[PDB]
């Protein structure tokens, strides 16, 4: 029917249909476009105070609570989607990750190297895509596909 992990669903605002991802949690109105050894990501990355290592670049001690950290992760979506804001621009500024002083930029990977939902997004996009919020020990992502 559709490419791996989607599926539709209902609007419960306006009744229109779209489709949902459930293994990058990416949803939009239109219907999903049409594996390799290794994929290129950005990231942008949101701790909170149940993250593996509570602690980064921006922030001593990380204080802020899950439920903080996702409506953060919601709020930078919202603008990358609109265009007010580039993917590249808040993830210099706000990834908890030291990839910020790279715009974000892991390089290439494999099957294997990465946080087992991280992987399974990165390999689920298609290339130019951008996914949804994905949670890992580190806390909560927004991934871009390069490559
Ligand atoms: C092991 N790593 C490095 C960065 N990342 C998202 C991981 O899961
Ligand atoms: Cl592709």
């Amino acid at each position: 029917k559709l490419p791996p992990g989607w599926e539709k669903a209902m609007s419960r605002s306006s009744g229109r249909v779209y489709y949902f991802n459930h293994i990058t949690n990416a949803s939009q109105w239109e219907r999903p476009s049409g594996e390799p050894a290794r994929v290129r990501c950005s990231h942008l990355l949101v701790k909170h105070s149940q993250s593996r290592r509570p602690s980064s670049w921006r922030q001593e001690k990380i204080t802020r609570t899950k439920e903080e950290a996702l409506e953060l992760i919601n709020g930078y979506i919202q603008k990358i989607k609109s265009g007010e804001e580039d993917f590249e621009s808040l993830a210099s500024q706000f990834s908890d990750c030291s990839s910020a002083k790279a715009r974000g930029d892991l390089g290439a990977f494999s099957r294997g190297q990465m946080q087992k939902p991280f992987e399974d997004a990165s390999f689920a996009l298609r290339t130019g895509e951008m996914s949804g919020p994905v949670f890992t020990d580190s806390g909560i992502h927004i991934i871009l596909r390069t490559e």
